[PDB]
């Protein structure tokens, strides 16, 4: 006799969706997605030979309890068999690589002046202890960086650190929304190095992936066998998923229920988890609800073009994860994912080495300002070039995709904390049956938009 609709099918709607369903008394549950696909910005693709080109993110790194968290869900999915993890033992697990004055160099693990650092990294390590501690609210990344890791560290790891998270400019982002552990370890500890010396679900899976040290892992058809498998379960449970179904309009009525609005249709929610893009969300609510729409319209993000190569019969000066490109080596290149190197089983056959290269930055923020045309062509030259200039490829792909993804990632500026802290006082202030979720609020990768799902469908069921 409680219907609760959720909003949005990527992977927090879907998440949510599947905690709701699981509880031992459920609501009645409705997916409302507007794409023909659920998954949201998690798509892969399966190419010609047997290649998987992923569009969104490849892989998913399993570190912490989050990480935890999701190979769990994978357990309970039953998707073990299908698991392609990245073992400790293995290049792409052990190296990260910076783009920077025409070379490719090696980021340290743990273990003497690496370039293009003039110094060793012990030193900056130094004074950051000795570092005060800002007294603000909030602060940049780079502001932050800058200030206790030095020019050097702020200027290159930081900067390319952004761009590989947020796709992001940071100079923009908030340290405390983006990097809040790094954040609470420097107000709490009055550093850094100290807070992180000074400091978990399980299943068969997690023991493993424990024990082998998994860097990352994917799955063998690709990511997308994760929101494939989720919505299977959805739709098992007898959960109601609507496809190609924008939501209008919300609007409360008597007795406190939602009346959402679909194009030429409706429901009634007695209570709703938005787990679309807050900018959207802002323009489906109610005049009533003015001061949270203010606020959540203020949360905005990038976009972000992919283009996936594949060469016949390449090879990498390098073995690693993939490198990033720091913004003054390239505005539009944030960097560059070596896929074969960890997930081999993913390169067809006749095998091809694959790269994917992240296009973005302020190259093609301003692009999408102008008059121009954002063509397939644009992005594969300045593809190419860039896997040509830094890894030496001068063959011509011989397969090619291009995705442009508009506002895909959503950007903690400053005074992001005050958004939500807002928002977040509306909703209980007038105690309405919202509640948020996703990559606009707490975190943009899978594993936090799923605890995401996961914490608004828990909360969901304590309120009934
Ligand atoms: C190229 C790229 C690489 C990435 N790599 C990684 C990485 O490897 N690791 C990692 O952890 N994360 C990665 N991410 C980030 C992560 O994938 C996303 O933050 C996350 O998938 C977003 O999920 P979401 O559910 O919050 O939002 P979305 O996936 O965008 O889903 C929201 C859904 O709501 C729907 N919707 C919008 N309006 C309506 C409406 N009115 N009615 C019904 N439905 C509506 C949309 O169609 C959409 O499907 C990457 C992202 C990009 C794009
Ligand atoms: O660490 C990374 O996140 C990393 C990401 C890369 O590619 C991206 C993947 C996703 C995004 C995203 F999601 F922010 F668009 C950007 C980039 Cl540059 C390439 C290399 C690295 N790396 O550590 O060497």
């Amino acid at each position: 006799g409680r219907t609760v609709v959720v909003l949005g099918g990527g992977i927090s709607g879907l998440a949510a969706s599947y905690h709701l369903s699981r509880a031992p008394c459920p609501p009645k549950v409705v997916l409302v997605e507007s794409s023909e696909r659920l998954g949201g910005w998690i798509r892969s693709v399966r190419g010609p030979n047997g290649a998987i080109f992923e569009l969104g993110p490849g892989g998913i790194r399993p570190a912490g309890a989050l990480g935890a968290r999701t190979l769990l869900l994978v357990s309970e999915l039953g998707l073990d068999s299908e698991v392609l993890p990245v073992r400790g033992d293995h290049p792409a697990a052990q190296n990260r690589f910076l783009y920077v004055g025409g070379a490719l160099h090696a980021l340290p693990t743990g273990l003497r002046p690496s370039p293009p650092f003039s110094k060793p990294l012990f030193w900056a390590g130094l004074r950051e202890l000795t570092k005060p501690r800002g007294k603000e609210p909030d602060e940049t990344v780079h502001s932050f960086a800058q200030r206790r890791l030095g020019p050097e560290v702020a200027s290159l790891a930081m900067d390319s650190l952004c761009r590989g998270v947020f796709a992001g400019n940071s100079r923009e982002l908030s340290i405390r929304s983006c990097f809040p552990s790094l954040f609470q370890a420097e107000q709490t500890h009055r550093s850094i190095l100290l807070g992180l010396l000074l400091g978990q679900p399980d299943s068969a899976l997690i023991r493993q992936a424990l024990a082998e040290r998994w860097s990352q892992w994917s799955l063998r058809g690709g990511l997308e066998m994760l929101p494939q498998a989720l919505e299977t379960h959805l739709t098992s449970r007898g959960v109601s998923v609507l496809r190609g179904q924008p939501v209008c309009g919300l609007s409360l009525q008597a007795e406190g229920r939602w009346k959402v609005s679909l194009r030429d249709s409706s429901l009634e929610a007695d209570h709703v988890i938005s787990a679309i893009p807050a900018s959207v969300l802002s323009e489906l609510l109610p005049a009533e609800a003015a001061p949270l729409a203010r606020a959540l319209s203020a949360i905005t993000a990038v976009s972000v073009a992919v283009v996936n190569l594949q060469y016949q019969g390449a090879h990498l000066p390098v073995q690693g994860f993939g490198h990033l490109v720091p913004s003054s080596e390239d505005p539009g290149v944030l960097g560059i994912v070596y896929d074969s190197v960890a997930f081999p089983e993913q390169d067809g056959s006749p095998p091809g080495l694959r790269v994917t290269v992240m296009l973005g930055g302020s190259w093609l923020q301003t692009l999408e300002a102008s008059g121009c045309v954002l063509s397939q062509e644009l992005f594969q030259q300045r593809a190419q070039e860039a896997a040509a200039t830094q890894l030496g490829l001068k063959e011509m792909p011989s397969h090619c995709l291009v995705h442009l993804h508009k506002n895909c990632i959503p950007q903690y500026t400053l005074g992001h904390w005050q958004k939500l802290e807002s928002a977040r006082q509306f909703l209980t202030a007038h105690r309405l049956p919202l509640t948020l979720a996703g990559a606009s609020y707490e975190g943009v990768a899978v594993n936090d938009c799923i605890e995401s799902g996961r914490q608004a469908a828990v909360s969901v069921l304590g309120t009934e």
